[PDB]
């Protein structure tokens, strides 16, 4: 059962309106994600939402954001094409193997605070980091997927989940990130969550007191980091930028000093990939063109396939 250039294989999450099927990529033999979206059953709000994330996908580049690679549409339908992180979500490894050292711990805090950081960069995100966003590849890489994102096209209130949130007021910002960014780490280098309690009156109450104790082998640099993120007063937080300079972060990047993320130039001339590709039929033009104005066809995704894994 094909669709373009692509085998499906296993099916990997239902939702209401969505369909994510793993695949495999026909020419290149990548293997992808594919979002099968019925668009017949939809009101135009439902609509102009689908083509909004479109988009999104669209522009986000980021070694730490899932790539679209393909947009296959039919009147009836619509394929996306995107990178498939093998690997799970992130609060779900560490349950599953417990805390990572201070250096793996920082190696994917690094990626997660980068791609939050430059989400905004490129749009405006109306909801909060949630732990079905932050995945790992096979290779233990962070991979962030649909950040503040309805979930109409996706397949009480969580222990990763800012104080002020159990208050009621609507998602505000990098404000509300850093406190999650903060239990996310809190986890990463402990493995168990800073808050919890047995039901909903123990989180909460928990978590607004905001105290908690750190395990005697996380270092003074990581507990100083923590003290910024995981801070009451929405206001007192350090901002993403802010961030990124924290000393923790940096241990070991000394010369690389953690940065906001420009992407670089994008390379629509790899020879390697083009050769192959005119060797498979394509035409030179036919690739150019396909680049340059970005339409995630079945030849720009051949070359961003041939580029990867």
């Amino acid at each position: 059962p094909h669709i373009g250039n692509y085998r499906l294989q296993k099916t990997i999450g239902k939702g209401n309106f969505a369909k994510v099927k793993l695949a495999r990529h026909v020419l290149t033999g990548r293997e992808v994600a594919v979002k099968i979206i019925d668009k017949t059953q939809l009101n135009p709000t439902s609509l102009q939402k689908l083509f909004r994330e479109v988009r999104i996908m669209k522009i986000l580049n980021h070694p730490n954001i899932v790539k679209l690679f393909e947009v296959i549409e039919t009147e009836k339908t619509l394929y996306l094409v995107m990178e498939y992180a093998s690997g799970g979500e992130v609060f779900d490894y560490l349950v599953a193997h417990g805390r990572m050292k201070e250096k793996e711990a920082r190696a994917k805090f690094r990626q997660i605070v980068s791609a939050v950081q430059y989400c905004h960069q490129k749009y405006i995100v109306h909801r909060d980091l949630k732990a079905e966003n932050l995945l790992l590849d096979g290779d233990m890489n962070i991979k962030i997927a649909d950040f503040g994102f309805s979930n109409e096209f996706t397949v009480g209130s969580p222990p990763y989940a800012a104080p002020e949130l159990f208050q009621g007021k609507k998602y505000d910002g990098p404000e509300v990130d850093v406190w999650s960014l903060g239990v996310i780490l809190y986890t990463l280098v402990s493995g168990s969550l800073p808050f919890d309690g047995q039901n909903l009156k123990e989180l909460r109450e928990r978590v607004l007191r905001g105290k908690y104790r750190i395990p005697f082998y996380m270092s003074t640099d990581c507990e100083n980091l923590l003290k910024k993120l995981l801070v009451l007063n929405p206001i007192k937080r350090g901002s993403l930028e802010q961030i990124m300079k924290d000393r923790w972060m940096n241990v070991g990047h000394e010369e690389e000093e953690l940065k906001p993320y420009t992407e670089p130039d994008p390379d629509f001339n790899d020879t390697k990939r083009i050769d192959i590709m005119v060797t498979m039929g394509f035409a030179r033009d036919e690739i150019n063109d396909a680049l340059i104005n970005q339409k995630y066809d079945e030849v720009m995704a051949t070359y961003i396939l041939l580029g990867r894994k």
